[PDB]
């Protein structure tokens, strides 16, 4: 049979994230992806950092990438990551690698991207991304995607952590009837150095290692243990004088924020259920800053039959 093509798409050459007067800490552009994605079966993004010379904001500062829904104008997050120290990521030929093919619906025809950093200093940080697609048969050909929710313009616009009620967690999801396969794909990192600490010093939520609870109808369904990453052994290891080793919660500098997928359960289809996100239970005595829980979580509807995006309510 015909080998199955792997297609790569160049759209941000070395664009540049800044804090300056005439500067900007994020930069959009529209790309053509192919029109097609009934046989998508993967899609990788690779985001390429160059730093040479010291020439970049040195800080491991919180970077992500977001497609534009063509018919809301609305940005979805479809990948996340922590600018290393100091350098680039040239030790990664290709650059740091995120699967978006749970966008793919959204990466057909001409595409608007956004990339950002919450980068304060005017040298900021450049970036090239590409994308690889590789068709096949895939085992639905088709998807839709939708957030649940996105608290992620940046690390501290994430849900506040510790307070005394955490609001804006829950909400209601529709699966199309036809749905054969549908998941969960969440990013989540902290930030801040908050207080009481753990032992070891450790504040919340950057420190802290936390499991976090994804209940489906009341039900506690999924957990979400940031924990150890083994930030030792990255690969991107040019980072010192950078205090870039020791294991955060959840992540690493100069790293893609993982991303979690929930298998939900087939018996939700053609049902409406509550979706509630509930962090590991923590007070924030307010005496050492704050502490944010930057998250986006979409639910993803498969099937072999055209499907609708889910419906996400309050
Ligand atoms: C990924 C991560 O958590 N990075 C931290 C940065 O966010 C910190 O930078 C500080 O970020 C806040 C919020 O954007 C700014 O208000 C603050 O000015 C900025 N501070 C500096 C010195 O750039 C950073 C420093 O605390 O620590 C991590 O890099």
């Amino acid at each position: 049979a015909p080998a199955d093509n792997t297609v790569n798409i160049k759209t941000f050459d070395k664009v540049k994230n800044a804090f300056g007067d005439g500067l900007s800490q994020s930069a959009e552009g529209t790309f053509t992806f192919p029109a097609d994605v009934t046989t998508v079966k993967t899609i990788k993004m690779f985001i390429k950092n160059e730093c040479p010379n010291k020439t970049c904001d040195e800080w491991d500062r919180y970077a992500n990438v977001y497609v534009k829904n063509k018919t809301t104008g609305e940005w979805y997050e479809i990948g996340r990551f922590i600018t290393p120290y100091w350098v680039g990521t040239e030790k990664l030929p290709r650059g740091l690698e995120i699967d978006v093919t749970d966008f793919k619906s959204l990466l057909s025809g001409n595409t608007e991207l956004k990339i950002y950093t919450e980068t304060w200093l005017a040298k900021g940080r450049e970036y090239s991304v590409d994308f690889d697609i590789v068709y096949g048969t895939p085992d639905y050909k088709y998807s839709a995607v939708v957030p649940v929710i996105q608290y992620n313009k940046s690390s501290i616009d994430g849900v506040p952590y510790g307070k005394a009620h955490t609001l804006g967690l829950k909400k209601n999801i529709q699966l199309p009837t036809n749905t054969e396969k549908a998941y969960l794909r969440t990013t989540i990192s902290g930030w801040g150095h908050a207080k009481p600490y753990d032992a070891g010093s450790r504040g919340c939520a950057e420190w802290c290692f936390r499991t976090h609870t994804i209940a489906i109808n009341n039900a506690n369904t999924f957990q979400h243990q940031l924990g150890a990453l083994g930030c030792s052994a990255n690969p991107i290891n040019n980072q010192s004088p950078g205090n870039w080793a020791p294991d955060r919660a959840g992540w690493c500098p100069g790293m893609a924020v993982p991303t979690r997928i929930d298998v939900l359960n087939n018996s939700l289809t053609g049902s409406t259920f509550s979706y509630e996100y509930k962090f590991q239970s923590w007070t924030n005595n307010g005496t050492n800053g704050d502490a944010f829980y930057a998250i986006s979580s979409f639910v993803i509807a498969k099937s072999n039959t055209p499907i609708s995006a889910p419906v996400v309510t309050n």
